[PDB]
């Protein structure tokens, strides 16, 4: 059976937005980063390590209003001991209706495809955003590129890809702007 549950009401006539966490909306790193959104403690085979995790520019007003827009799920190839603690921090507004793991990934060709056909979601109504084009080769047509970000506090494409989502959210078929 799929990998969601059937969407709330509030949620049911919605795009499905699944949504990437690493390089897409913060990037994390086992080394020391001196002025750090968080700090994440990992344990590691016993021991525990600090994982020092930077928020992409304007994703806070991206996820508050993707929250709005979409019924947003989290669906990341890391772990949960690490991108739950992630997402309790970041998401203030409740935005993520669900979360998937390292384990809902198709391992596929040495990748972590995020495969959009276990989620429940009818296909025409669900969109990907990744800056990985693996984790959606067997859906090209739903996705949304954005470029991988690691440090660079003058990116603004989370900021410049809201008035596309803003015109997605409103199609009752994504494909008919994406193109399947
Ligand atoms: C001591 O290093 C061993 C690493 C074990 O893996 C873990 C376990 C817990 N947390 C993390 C933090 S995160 O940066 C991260 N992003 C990833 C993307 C792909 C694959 C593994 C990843 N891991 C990692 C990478
Ligand atoms: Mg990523």
């Amino acid at each position: 059976q799929y990998l969601l549950p059937e969407a709330k009401a509030q949620d049911s006539d919605k795009i499905c937005v699944v949504i990437d966490l690493d390089e897409t909306l913060v990037h994390s790193s086992f080394k020391p980063v001196n002025n750090a959104d968080f700090i994440i403690p990992v344990e590691i085979d016993g021991v525990v390590h600090q994982v020092y995790v930077l928020k992409r520019p304007h994703v806070d007003e991206f996820l508050q209003r993707m929250g709005e827009l979409f019924e947003c799920v989290l669906f990341t190839a890391s772990l949960a001991k690490y991108a739950d603690p992630v997402a309790d921090l970041l998401d203030k507004w409740g935005a993520f209706r669900a979360r998937l793991f390292r384990e809902s990934c198709v391992f596929h060709r040495g990748n972590y495809v995020k495969d959009l056909s276990r989620l429940g979601r009818d296909l025409r109504r669900v969109l990907i955003l990744d800056n990985s084009p693996a984790s959606y080769v067997f859906h090209p047509d739903n996705a949304v590129p954005v470029a991988s970000w690691f440090d660079n506090m003058s990116d603004t494409e989370l900021h410049d890809l809201l008035p596309f989502f803003e015109q997605l959210s409103r199609v009752d078929d994504v494909y008919s702007v994406l193109r399947q």
